């Protein structure tokens, strides 16, 4: 029966309350741009590659990170959250914010759902790189599909403390209290010195690809793997946008893996972010497109060249906006916005919700959305247009069980 199993990679997911999957979202599995040559996410990849293997130092020699990049997204829960410390009742395991095939299977939400499983196999250092996978608003900046380079680098104690010459007494573990600064299984000693290598890679890391211009801040933030834990900003049109996330890895992800004598760093970078502010690109949508106008711009000689994206002209805009009762008591936003994605897909640029408010005399919620419609490659018609729109209004009532009010 239609809707019962849901195939991938010849693998078959029993469908469940948990399922969510759109048909869309399926066939952006596999397209993998982080691997394809000349890309721009490609592009970004290879050169954090590079300054690992070039430009990164090691006391008992630079480490050798193995690279990831061709895991399929397919993860378990246990992956994805519990190998990571995620509480059961973590707001990031809402079924509004993840692609769920199943209770026990989903489209992984962060290349971190491999960090457990690569320590287990043993390795110290390693990069994950892949496409990860959120239900969330439509946007120059947000789309469903991105991309993430994830980074291991996990330290002996005599490695940590080589430098030192009365070093001998220096420990990376004891049996303290957890702060602000520290776990309680970590020296302070420690976290000092893995945290200094941590920053120092990356701010090196970012001057390379930047140069000395750029304008980063780090802040302090909490993540449930990592502690402590940080983010990098840069100062980009006026505004401190965070590019990556990164910590002291938790000390019980790092044992329960059967690293016991090591300490870690973790770093988690979204692609897109850092390829929009480096390269000019003004919307997201632009990686999905085959436009040669596009993809040519990034043929280069050699991966560290300074191109900057020529972006076309704006085309017009044709502004909707669509209104309807909400199904009594199961409804979310997302719902909407999934939708929206399978019925314009890159015709629509953005989505506004604008209004919302309860009936009195039949307790029903109304949502009003302001849907923008602008391809980024072409003037889009009146015509064809309306004929979306015209999908999107049957789609809804008949999907998400909306009644239509205009
Ligand atoms: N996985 C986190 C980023 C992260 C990776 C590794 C360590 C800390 C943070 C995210 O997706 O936001």
């Amino acid at each position: 029966a239609p809707g019962s199993v849901v195939e991938l990679l010849g693998k078959s997911y029993p469908q469940d309350d948990h399922s969510n999957l759109t048909r869309k979202v399926l066939t952006r599995v596999g397209r993998n741009l982080h691997n394809q040559q000349h890309h721009p996410l490609w592009l970004i990849k290879e050169r954090v590659k590079e300054h690992f293997y070039k430009q990164y130092v090691g006391r008992f020699g630079t480490p050798l990170f193995s690279v990831y990049d061709n895991l399929s997204p397919v993860v378990t829960t246990w992956q994805n959250f519990d190998s990571l410390l995620i509480p059961a009742d973590h707001p990031s395991r809402k079924k509004g914010d993840n692609y769920y095939l199943n209770r026990t299977h989903m489209l992984r939400a962060h290349t971190s759902a491999h960090q457990w499983d690569l320590l287990h196999a043993g390795l110290d250092a390693f990069l994950v790189v892949g496409d990860v996978y959120r239900r969330d608003q439509i946007d120059s900046q947000h789309y469903p599909i991105f991309h993430q380079l994830e980074a291991v680098r996990l330290f002996s104690k005599h490695e940590l403390f080589a430098g030192i010459k009365d070093g001998e007494s220096l420990q990376l573990f004891e049996q303290s209290s957890r702060s602000a600064h520290k776990q309680e299984t970590h020296t302070m000693e420690a976290v000092k010195l893995v945290e200094f290598d941590l920053k120092q890679t990356l701010t090196r890391l970012m001057a390379h690809l930047f140069g000395d211009e750029l304008e980063i801040r780090w802040v302090d933030c909490y993540f449930p793997f990592t502690h402590p834990s940080f983010e990098m900003e840069i100062n980009f049109h006026g505004e401190w946008l965070e590019v990556l996330g990164c910590g002291v890895m938790e000390q019980q992800l790092v044992n329960s893996a059967g690293a016991q004598d090591r300490i870690g760093w973790a770093f988690g970078l979204g692609l897109e972010r850092l390829a929009m502010i480096l390269y000019d690109i003004p919307d997201i949508r632009l990686f999905w497109c085959e436009d040669e106008r596009f993809l040519k711009q990034f043929c280069v000689s050699n991966i560290n060249q300074k191109v900057k994206f020529q972006p076309l002209s704006k085309y017009p805009a044709v502004i909707n906006d669509i209104s309807f009762w909400l199904p009594s008591e199961n409804y979310a936003e997302n719902d909407f916005y999934d939708l929206v994605r399978t019925i314009g897909g890159d015709l629509v640029e953005k989505v506004d919700l604008i209004d919302k408010f309860v009936h009195p005399k039949t307790h029903k919620t109304s949502h009003c959305y302001r849907i923008t419609y602008c391809h980024m490659e072409r003037t889009l018609s009146q015509r064809e247009v309306r004929h979306i729109h015209q999908a999107l209004q049957e789609a809804a009532v008949q999907l998400l069980g909306v009644e239509g009010r205009f």
